């Protein structure tokens, strides 16, 4: 499934989701 930061570096926010592959937030 899409996770949230596939496209999309919602963290700075509350755009993310339960799958942060991306890094580049501090999402965990
Ligand atoms: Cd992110
Ligand atoms: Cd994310
Ligand atoms: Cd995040």
């Amino acid at each position: 499934p899409g996770p949230c930061c596939n496209d999309k570096c919602v963290c700075q926010e509350g755009g993310c989701k339960a799958g942060c592959q991306c890094t580049s937030c501090r999402c965990s």
